[PDB]
């Protein structure tokens, strides 16, 4: 409302972090995985690399399950109101969507993986065969941490992660191409049973015709994820035409941004949930203030983040790469992509806002509306004159800018129609 | 345009006056694609795989096409109701589908070939260069349709249409033969036939507006809002049939041949249901946006059961005489053994069709627009392919009949509950 600095990042960061916590662990656990499927053949790194690489397209559906539930019950819990109808809807929609992934939905994946070799989707076919077993059991996992964080305790699916990727990780070591999945599997399922025992018995999570809600509040961002992935291969795609070993390094381009994105996206969903408990409660001029603070101090804490991207080039890889001609790749996208971090900040607290405040339309509309035309499209025509990989990742930067006052100059008229 | 009390018969003849003009653009458009067939069907076999495919791929490629149709098709619709000045609408909406296209321009050719997975696609090759050259135009003259049935005038697109058709003899029979001594353009002849009919249509449609001012003289983000669901609803629809036909393609090319002639079959008594669905949009649209809430569901209940009985009629021509309407199509006998067995289990459905496509056409006139996206959605997986993979020819047969079935008591009550809400 009023409260000072400190108290609103208090109330902030005490809820933020542990999302941090748990994108980083999955961070970790990744690349573990990586390392433990590396001693057994680079084919079946390539197959484990693309099928999970794959999967930000089917594992990108469950927004549904998520988001409609995430955004209905902060705004739920701000109001005061009883929000169990939404936790039993939500594990019902969560069940009946993951269903046509159960049958045809490895064969989806089988199918687009022909479209490579063919041993390798083989293996994938033994990657992937305990996986579908439990995807239902994973999209109530994924909306069990969606609804964890719409009443705003955080540190509970932070626990279970640290329990999940644990158990993942070790069961994947005893049982190490198939023993991976059976590691993904598991860790589902123990998580699940553990939300299961804390749920109906200590009600942690929370002690009936809204399905028209959350399927119309999740649709759009399980769109925005999946016409996300796809431009987003296209535009990685672009760099594939001039030379492989620059294409190899926006692989570890990739992996340098995700501690970025994990933290953006923590105080993402914590911004969502901050946003829909002042929206449901009525209490607009709020979470005016509290996004403004918020975004205030993430941008500070991005700024210094992809200032050490631009003052530490090559001391961030040399234990990736080793060679000449790509310390100075993956050095000068960092440079180029140190300026554009605050943008991310603004970008990505003001975007997760809306969807607390259940404009969850708007981000497909800001993110796959701009893309394209400010990256993309501006690099996929000029790209005839300049023959060097720095016009995408230039243009990358100066775009993440132009997104960043996309969400903010329509953030303040859609709160203007409130007052 | 329908008061809450007009007696049946006084618009279930102002409704098959609107809705025939529809009917005829959706009919003539079935004879434009037979003919097309029949003269890609004079040559290569391998012509007459690639045109097939590709018209049931390019089925796929305009599901992008109604984000500029149901962008101008509903909103006119209100705009005409409430009387209030649409034409910025219109050239907001014709300037959209252009602006729009030319991701199908340029990179979308190949596109096509891309997904195709030898001298076939060659042969998509020399058809898919001439017609996306003016695509723009096809999708300008689609927005053209659409205007005209929001505003309420169905008859000039009927003509339109016509007039297209018969482009479709000459620029075509010529340029896929040769009478005119002009070079056997081959498959690229049947490309050609069609773009060339857009742009007579362009003529006459870019015309009216101007010399005739057409019938009259910022924030598309609206129009986009509308149009987006529409056009997932058709574009998510035709690859999750196909997950569907999948169940059928079990049993060889003799089943294959059912269904695929149950299309045909089906789509000769399909165009009733499509175009009583653009004239009941129209309607719904035009009495939203002019307070006239009571005649508006008057006009949706009176043209729902006139649909329903024209349909009743239908289904039962289809399950009495399935053995008539097999024979121009099979000489095969198990093949007319199971096209009669699915004609009788799909005309049980076609009364059931009418309220479907009523209902449905009547939401998107009042702004709802994501309804039919996720109610043709959720009840595919729910009801027609899960349980007919739970009992497995008959069973998803006899299964997507009572899934259109129970689409209907799904597309009813969700409109009773937001119409009489309403008042």
């Amino acid at each position: 409302p009023n409260e000072p600095y400190l108290s609103v990042i208090k109330k902030v960061v005490k809820l933020s972090i542990p999302i941090i916590v748990v994108n980083l662990l999955y961070t970790v656990e990744n690349m573990i995985s990586m390392i433990l499927v590396s001693s057994i053949s680079p084919s079946a790194v390539a197959a484990t690399g693309f099928s999970l690489s794959l999967l930000w397209f089917i594992y990108s559906l469950m927004a549904l399950s998520y988001s409609g539930t995430n955004i209905l019950i902060a705004q739920f819990v701000g109001a005061k109101k009883d929000p169990s109808p939404i936790l039993i809807n939500g594990l019902f929609l969560s069940f009946l969507i993951s269903l046509p992934l159960f049958f045809y939905g490895k064969d989806f994946v089988l199918f687009l993986m022909k479209v490579a070799s063919e041993t390798v989707r083989s293996l994938a076919k033994e990657y992937l065969t305990p996986i579908f077993w439990f995807i239902p059991i994973g999209f109530l996992t994924n909306t069990f941490y969606g609804a964890y964080n719409g009443a705003g305790d955080t540190k509970t699916p932070m626990k279970v992660a640290i329990i999940m990727n644990l158990t993942h990780i070790g069961t994947a070591y005893t049982l190490i191409v198939e023993g991976a999945g059976w590691g993904i599997a598991i860790s589902e399922i123990l998580a699940f049973f553990i939300y299961t025992f804390l749920l109906i018995f200590f009600k942690k999570p929370f002690p009936p015709k809204l399905l028209f809600k959350m399927v119309r509040l999740g649709t759009p961002t399980a769109l925005e994820r999946a016409i996300t992935t796809l431009s987003f291969n296209v535009f990685v795609g672009f760099l594939a035409k001039f030379g492989d070993k620059v294409l190899a390094a926006h692989q570890i381009g990739l992996r340098i941004e995700s501690i970025s994105f994990m933290i953006g996206f923590g105080v993402m969903i914590a911004s969502t949930t901050l946003a829909g408990q002042n929206y449901g409660a009525r209490n607009y001029r709020g979470m005016v203030h509290a996004v403004n603070t918020s975004a205030h101090f993430t941008a500070l804490v991005m700024s210094l983040t992809g200032l050490i991207l631009i003052l530490f080039p090559h001391y961030l890889v040399y234990p990736f790469s080793r060679d000449p001609e790509v310390i100075e790749w993956a050095s000068y996208y960092l440079q180029i992509v140190g300026i554009s971090q605050p943008a991310m900040a603004y970008a990505s607290i003001y975007s997760g806002a809306l969807k607390g405040m259940g404009k969850t339309h708007i981000p497909l509309f800001v993110n796959i509306s701009s893309f394209w035309l400010f990256r993309i499209i501006p690099s996929y025509f000029l790209l005839k004159v300049i023959h060097s990989p720095l016009v995408p990742w230039g243009f990358m930067t100066f775009e993440t800018a132009v997104r960043a006052l996309f969400y903010y100059t329509v953030f303040k008229k859609v709160v203007g129609k409130l007052l």
